[PDB]
Parts: structure tokens; sequence; C-alpha cells
């Protein structure tokens, strides 16, 4: 029994890794920037309100 | 140890967090469309006021 397999795999546990490494921080930006969004637009909900003024 | 297993818990605490947010809307939302109806049940107390008019 040989390490020398052993690397073929260790690429492959490494790189499923920096592959759902880069999608997840690609999920995750878009995580962050959609959790942004919603933000932005929730005080806008709220702060965009309009009045009537006076009689 | 491979983060592929990572993305099956992943999974898991996303999926809990939208059902859980999901459901916290939908409390939300009655929350907030319960605390209109006795808001206007609570003007509608007071201004149903009747009263006797004249000797």
């Amino acid at each position: 029994f040989s390490g020398l397999e052993a690397a073929i795999v260790l690429i492959a546990f490494v790189v499923v890794a920096a592959v759902f490494s880069y999608v997840m921080l690609g999920a995750g930006f878009f995580a962050t920037q959609k959790s942004q969004e919603v933000t932005y637009s929730g005080m806008k909900q709220a702060t965009s309100n309009l009045i009537l003024d006076g009689m």
C-alpha cells in the first residue's frame, strides 16, 4: 500500500473542498448581498412613508 | 475530513432557517394583522359611542 495513490485522492478531497469553498463563498456573498438588499429596502419601506399635510 | 458532508449539513442549517424564516414571517404577518385588528377595533371601541340627545 503506497501513499502515492493517497495523493491522487488527497487532490480530490482538496479540490471538491476548494470548489465547495469557492461556491459557498459565492453562495455566501450572495447570501450577504441579499441580506443587505432586504435591509436597505427594509428601512426604505418604513422611511419612504408619505403624508397628508394640513387641511 | 471532507466538506462534502459539511454541505449535507449546510443544507439542513439553511432549510430549518428557511422554514423558521417561512413560519416566523407567517407568524409575523399574523402578529401584525392581529395587531392591526385590535387597533381598528380599539378606535372603533371608543368612536362607536352612542348618545342620548336632548330631553
